[PDB]
């Protein structure tokens, strides 16, 4: 497996693997995972908020993909959401996220069912698309933050949040807390 020595290396390798029309999911996953998280390389992107997790754009991938870092304050979690028909890779950079995989709801209303539950290990890279299922991810810690590196292809700025009690969903517009290390409006 090709091992990126820096975050910069990883970005460059990603620019190659997504330059084409096919993407080898397992290959990307392994190369993401092989990069050893180095806080010195990504602290410029680690901009936290007291109340919610933040999304911090790192690279726009020549429109082929978005690479972003997500910052999870203590106890922070996402809603149950989909991924708008894109590939979605998420790699741990610091701390640990619990991923809860959910099945899709019917038109009928009732409680959503868990298909899987795991903690992402150190440097681990996970993968999801809409055909895999829905998920919620959560900082496991109420005393330490978590930081993850996310890659989406194609890029997408809307998704759906799902009410665990009914399965009803809402369109959500996703925003960036910062881009290239610079706070956004
Ligand atoms: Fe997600």
């Amino acid at each position: 497996v090709l091992k990126p020595r820096t975050l910069a290396d990883l970005i460059r390798i990603l620019h190659q693997l997504f330059a084409g029309d096919e993407v080898n999911v397992e290959e990307v996953q392994a190369i993401m995972e092989a990069y050893e998280s180095d806080p010195t390389e990504w602290a410029m992107y680690a901009k936290f908020d007291q109340y919610r997790y933040t999304r911090n754009l790192v690279d726009q991938g020549n429109g082929k993909f978005n690479l972003m870092i997500l910052c999870w304050g203590e106890g922070h979690g996402s809603s149950i959401h989909d991924h708008t028909n894109s590939h979605c890779f998420l790699k741990m950079l610091q701390g640990n996220l619990k991923e809860t995989l959910f099945a899709w709801p019917d038109k009928k209303s009732n409680e959503m069912v868990k298909k899987s539950e795991r903690v992402l290990r150190e440097n681990q890279c996970a993968y999801i698309n809409d055909s895999v299922g829905l998920h919620r991810v959560e900082n496991i810690s109420h005393t330490e933050p978590a930081v993850s590196l996310h890659l989406y292809s194609p890029p997408f700025d809307t998704c759906h949040a799902f009410d665990q009690r009914t399965g009803h969903k809402n369109k959500v517009t996703m925003t960036f807390h910062s881009k290239f290390g610079i706070r956004t409006p």
